RNA sequence: CUAG
């Protein structure tokens, strides 16, 4: 009784964040990113992604799969793109949008939030259009990211979560 | 990317 409440998702890293809409063309590659801890992304967006992995001490990946109709997650990209990772042979057709360098990711919040949900919110960094119109790696303005990132934490966790939490703890025992 |  004295065990503090036990939690079953990590809460969003305090302090000053940025906020990137990720998008996969389907969920084989999201649900492989969830048991590895790895995410890759299209070659033209590894700069901007290293640019906020620099910038600040939380860079914050909100997933999407296309045409789910929703937001399935968020996760902290840790580590920087360039440098061996691993894991990751991703699914993709005829070879093309060939994907760039595998970077570590862990997993805040797995959950499935509607895009209804989000349609009072607008991204200033995308010409004020509603978040769900965000492609691959689009910056969500900062306060709003933050709207969009709570939303998450409201939904209840998706099978995947516990997935990504045994599978992160597993990687820990080295 | 969202909609079909």
């Amino acid at each position: 009784p004295a065990d503090q409440t036990n939690r079953t998702s990590h809460p969003l890293p305090q302090g000053v964040n940025r906020y990137f809409v990720v998008k996969s063309n389907n969920r084989e590659n999201f649900e492989l990113s969830v048991q590895q801890g790895v995410w890759a992304t299209q070659r033209s967006n590894e700069a901007k992604l290293n640019e906020a992995f620099d910038s600040v001490e939380n860079v914050i990946l909100i997933f999407s799969v296309n045409r789910t109709r929703h937001f399935q997650g968020c996760a902290k990209m840790t580590s920087r793109i360039g440098g061996y990772i691993g894991g990751g042979n991703w699914k993709h057709e005829h070879g093309t949008a060939q994907y760039g360098r595998n970077f570590s990711v862990k997993w805040l919040k797995l959950c499935e939030l509607s895009f209804h949900k989000t349609r009072n919110l607008r991204n200033p960094y995308n010409e004020n259009l509603p978040v769900k119109i965000s492609r691959d790696c689009q910056e969500l303005e900062p306060s709003v990211g933050e709207q969009l990132a709570s939303l998450l934490y409201l939904e209840p966790d998706s099978e995947l979560m516990a997935i990504s939490i045994a599978a992160e703890a597993k990687r820990e025992e080295e």
